[PDB]
């Protein structure tokens, strides 16, 4: 029940601007401009983000939470739960609010047959406080999150009517990823080099980036933890940016000019001068992954629109 509302502004999302003003339309207009969304305009009740693995349903809620500007949020995921009585309750009160139920296909599973009882009024205590005997003409809206959408109960998938699609992203979306995860970190990576590997990535779902960068990312840590040598050098005063030292030490071959022989536990705490992510780096943390979304999944993506599509 994390009722709380994190760091994740629009602009931190490549992609999905189709879905961002899908939600900037139903989520964040409604409840900035009230008088706009009554009568016959009543914004829907729920909302469904459906889509292959790793392509933003999570992460897209969590910059509708920060971007949601007057109202409260509220999130679960895959966590004796009568408690949901709970949770509704909590947000009528704080309304204008937002809940987010990630994973829905969490209270559920079904082959046409698997079941754990208990979960069947679980379902049923949801179900029904959505219709609300106490209408909750409040800004409340619930979001929810799947990737395997087609699992889920008629009577639950119905409740959403609003239903978008967080797909694959395109190859700009992509060179963005690599650019973000990286940031403030310091690297020699050229706007071509970020290019080439969005190019490189087609295929490739957002957590495989995110994976990637990680690991790429890693690199400069793994060098200082395995050097045998280190460089003097010159640099940024580790306490002091703008202050040059010709006294930094930073992880070397012996076959160089001016190279120690020691390991980072020789190495002072305040002067050493990592290396660089360079784009070596990352194709070779690209080379050894590969992407998670194939395409049976993606087609069974088609089928769950094939006239469910919006509403039913
Ligand atoms: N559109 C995006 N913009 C920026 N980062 C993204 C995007 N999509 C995925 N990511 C990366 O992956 C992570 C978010 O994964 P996300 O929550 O979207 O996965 P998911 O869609 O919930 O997976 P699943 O569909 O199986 O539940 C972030 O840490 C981020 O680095
Ligand atoms: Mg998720």
């Amino acid at each position: 029940i994390v009722i709380e509302r994190p760091n994740v502004k629009w602009s931190d999302v490549a992609g999905l601007e189709g879905a961002k003003e899908a939600l900037k339309e139903a989520v964040i207009l409604p409840i900035k401009f009230p008088h706009l969304f009554t009568g016959k305009r009543t914004p829907w009740r729920g909302i469904l983000l459906f889509g292959p693995p790793g392509t933003g349903k999570s992460y897209l809620a969590k910059a509708v939470a920060t971007e949601a500007n007057n109202s409260t949020f509220f999130s679960i995921s895959s966590s004796s739960e009568k408690l949901v009585k709970n949770l509704f309750q909590l947000a009528r009160e704080n309304k204008p609010s937002i809940i987010f139920i990630d994973e829905i296909d969490s209270l559920c599973g079904s082959r046409s047959e698997n079941e754990s009882e208990a979960a069947r009024r679980i379902k049923t205590e949801f179900l029904v406080q959505m219709q609300g005997v106490g209408v909750d003409n409040d800004g409340i809206l619930v979001l929810g999150a799947t990737n395997i959408p087609w699992v889920l109960d008629s009577a639950i998938r119905r409740r959403f009517e609003k239903r978008i699609y967080i797909p694959l992203p395109e190859a700009h979306a992509r060179a963005a990823m690599f650019r973000l995860h990286l940031g403030s970190t310091q690297n020699s990576l050229t706007e071509a080099d970020f290019q080439e590997l969005g190019r490189k990535t087609d295929g490739y779902s957002g957590a495989d980036i995110s994976i990637i960068v990680r690991d790429a990312l890693m690199q400069p840590v793994r060098k200082v933890q395995s050097a045998t040598h280190f460089k003097k050098v010159r640099g940024p005063s580790r306490a002091d940016p703008n202050c040059i030292v010709n006294d930094l030490l930073t992880p070397c071959s012996p076959g160089d000019p001016g190279a120690i022989e020691m390991t980072w536990m020789d190495v002072p705490g305040d002067k050493l001068l990592e290396p660089v992510v360079s784009m070596w780096d990352m194709l070779r943390s690209l080379s050894s992954t590969k992407p998670t979304v194939n395409e049976q999944d993606l087609l069974k993506l088609k089928k769950f629109t094939e006239d469910f599509g919006q509403e039913g």
